[PDB]
């Protein structure tokens, strides 16, 4: 209790992904989703990646969208939530195609394996840890 983040059971690994977003698919990611209050606190991790249920499974558990929240992430659901692009057009390397190809998507994936917390959304971060939680 009495706290700035005011929340129980705070996590450490913060694992931020890559959907695309503006200059620095990557920084722009978070780097720029950071960039909001302070850094610090916490560790916070920029990866840029396709969001495979494979390590998502963890995430998938404590989410209610879980997977669906990745593949609704990305445009084209309908067509990586099924096997479409989802297809090896995003498995492996999403970025990829994420990078600018397929789409041009500005979405920041932040999924906490400390806590067990996600969420598809870069305020994730903020409301849970922020640039410094």
């Amino acid at each position: 209790m009495s706290f700035w983040k005011t929340l129980q059971r705070q996590p450490r690994t913060i694992s931020l992904f890559t959907n695309d977003i503006a200059s620095n698919i990557k920084s722009q990611k978070c780097l720029q989703l950071l960039k909001g209050d302070v850094s610090h606190r916490f560790d916070v991790e920029i990866a840029n990646r396709f969001p495979t249920w494979d390590q998502l499974q963890y995430m998938r558990t404590s989410c209610p969208q879980g997977p669906v929240s990745l593949q609704r992430q990305i445009p084209k659901l309908d067509s990586v939530l099924k096997y479409k692009h989802t297809d090896p057009t995003f498995g492996m390397d999403l970025q990829k195609c994420v990078q600018r190809g397929l789409w041009n998507p500005k979405e920041a994936l932040w999924v906490d394996w400390e806590n067990k917390l996600v969420g598809n959304e870069p305020a994730d971060i903020d409301k849970y840890i922020i640039q410094r939680k």
